[PDB]
DNA sequence: CCTCGTCGGGGACGCTG
DNA sequence: CAGCGTCACCGACGAG
């Protein structure tokens, strides 16, 4: 197999109005159907199992059982984005760490392959401190997502900072820790990835530290951005419709995105499209454009 | 007689170099002599009897006796500008109100006809509340000077606010309260008085509330301004040398200043020229220019 | 139970009448 | 003392 492409599945916008106990499983079912209809069978997906605005578990025991069968039936590589309250490097991180411990156990329970956590603009020593309090579970790897700020030293969007972080992780013998790369986050953090060569040099530098972070522990969030490079604002957009790759609307194979797609296919990485909008028709309209553009890129 | 013109007499820049014995009286003598020399006998004067940077009485009992004889000898109309600490409507409204009682009693002791107090950017009732705490002394009237601010609500530079303020004063029947109009203060407070008619309508509006504030209790600070209209900055300048009446350097009888002089001559008001320069040579140079300009205006 | 950014109001400051 | 300009800080507010 090559790359494993997919999108973020909102419970609201994908679950059938008449679900009762297995709502998350139903949202996946319609999501899988949508891909087969548009001619792009998905191999990956991202969902919420909690929050994301409150540290509360959303899934139900009925949904757990049927979700595992749904994932195995369609051979899906699924991660769960943690709630926005998941910051192990905080003051009262005793509740938070236990809450993440719960999410990790559920992911193993239902066949989800990881949990995405946001990185703070904090020194790497504090990050591993919070990570040290988390006892891991097998089969589930914590993915650390690239943050987005403006006037903070620690951005974790340059390779020098990513290496230094994961070097401390490897020196601490911390198991099952990965990296999630959000193109919009590193772009709103100062890293210009518009042209093929600029994304090339960045990805080449990522490959140069594979001993610290191997591509087996790397996933991608393929997002365009409706903001400026270095602004520090998270405003996702559909591919080639935001300020990163809008200029490459009719030369898509010269864009920094195609260089990312080449990396994803080369290292068989997961790629998630996190874009949310007001309506189901609006979302499936944008998703049809993006995934048909990927279909042409993989043709 | 007509108007009573004069200037502010610093008891340093006018007293004999290194004065010790009766300095305020000596400063007046040279000030009177300076007028006789330049051909402009002064009828008014303004001095400090305290501060203005510290709540301490500067005059001495020796100076008191000779100053009274000096004032009567030349028939001078003298006021004392209060220190910058004189705010009866403040937190320390117990100490300040007693300090003013001291200054007020000294003015009667030496023949000074009033004390100038600055108005705050405060509601008018706090002002009369503070003024009600002051037991008056006869023959001495408290003159309230117009302030200078940009963003505060209360400017006391438009006639609508002056009227309600002094209306509040008359309704409380507290005696011996006057008004001091600083052309530079009301100008840096938003009131353009550059042209003859603009000063005309403002002074005309002052005459319209003569039942509330009679011209017998009105004095003037004739200052140009080295700032912009409405800036909120107190920067005095010589007449026709600042940003108010510089445009009327060779058409002085078409300026708003001449309209003020007409008012002063009409109601026999005192007019004080407050100039802060560097040396005695700098000050007496600027004063000769202004007072000779007034000499031509009164010809 | 988290953080980003922005925006807009509050107080601190070393001036100057 | 009470003005101003300047500006950082705290506290709301939508984000994701
Ligand atoms: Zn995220
Ligand atoms: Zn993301
Ligand atoms: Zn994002
Ligand atoms: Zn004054
Ligand atoms: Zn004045
Ligand atoms: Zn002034």
């Amino acid at each position: 197999g090559g790359g494993m492409f997919g999108a973020f599945v909102s419970h609201r916008l994908w679950s059938d109005s008449g679900c009762t106990t297995t709502c998350i499983t139903n949202s996946i079912a319609n999501y899988v159907a949508f891909g087969e209809q548009i001619g792009f069978p998905f191999k990956s997906a991202q969902v919420f199992i909690a929050g994301p605005r409150k540290a509360v578990i959303n899934i139900q025991e009925d949904d757990k059982v049927e979700l595992l069968k749904m994932i195995v039936k369609h051979n899906l590589w699924v991660v769960a984005h943690g709630t926005y309250l998941d910051v192990p490097w905080s003051r009262r991180s005793a509740f938070v760490t236990h809450f993440i411990q719960q999410e990790l156990l559920i992911c193993k329970e239902v066949g989800i392959k990881g949990l995405v956590l946001h990185l703070g603009a904090v020194e790497p020593e504090l990050i591993v401190e919070g990570l040290k309090k988390i006892k891991p579970v097998e089969g589930v790897v914590i993915y650390l997502e690239t943050p987005h700020n403006k006037h903070h030293t620690y951005k974790y969007s340059t390779m020098e900072q990513i290496k230094e972080l994961f070097l401390r992780i490897r020196n601490t013998r911390l198991k099952q820790i990965g990296l999630c790369i959000d193109t919009a986050h590193i772009w709103s953090s100062g890293v210009n990835i518009s042209s093929y060569n600029d994304a090339g040099q960045w990805l080449r530098s990522l490959e140069n530290i594979h001993s610290v972070i191997p591509p087996s522990h790397i996933m991608f969030h393929l997002n365009d951005a409706a903001t400026e490079c270095g602004s520090g604002i998270d405003r996702h957009a559909s591919l080639f419709e935001g300020m990163i790759w809008k200029s490459y609307s009719h030369k898509i194979k010269q864009s920094g995105l195609y260089c990312f797609v080449e990396y994803i296919t080369r290292h068989q990485c997961p790629a998630i499209l996190e874009r949310n909008l007001g309506s189901s028709m609006q979302l499936q309209t944008a998703l049809t454009a993006e995934f048909t553009t990927l279909k042409s890129l993989l043709k």
